[PDB]
DNA sequence: CCCTGGAGAATCCCGGTGCCGAGGCCGCTCAATTGGTCGTAGACAGCTCTAGCACCGCTTAAACGCACGTACGCGCTGTCCCCCGCGTTTTAACCGCCAAGGGGATTACTCCCTAGTC
């Protein structure tokens, strides 16, 4: 859910994030989309909405 | 047979800080006092009258003792069934998020209402 777990989470093994639906303002979609890559992500991010 | 040391847990209680409202203070304010009237209704007899106090002697109708007797409230036995304490789950209000009107005030342009003198 994007906002339960859409704040703060250190998930890193994942290399994907899919938004399939957007939620109005751009901050909580950012905050959402750098719960992969944020310290230890070792390979490239690819994001697709 | 039944009593309890220990333990689990509910109670009583006063520190101990935050809050909102009980009471005080301020500014109107409207209704109880008070002058009178004038006439209304109840206190004061008064005549009356009407039901009750006590009395008399009966009359068996109720009231009470005695004896039989007998069955039911209560206390004994047993089982059984069903509701509680605890453990797990799901409705149930409440508070945040967003983009759009509604509107109430709020101020800007302006435009007619107002009023002066060569
Ligand atoms: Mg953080």
């Amino acid at each position: 859910s994007s906002r339960s777990g859409g704040l703060g989470i250190n998930l890193t093994g994942a290399d994907t994030v899919i938004f399939y639906d957007s939620d109005w303002n751009p901050a909580m979609d950012k905050q959402c989309q750098d719960r992969c890559h944020r310290i230890g992500q070792t390979r490239d991010v690819h994001i697709y909405r």
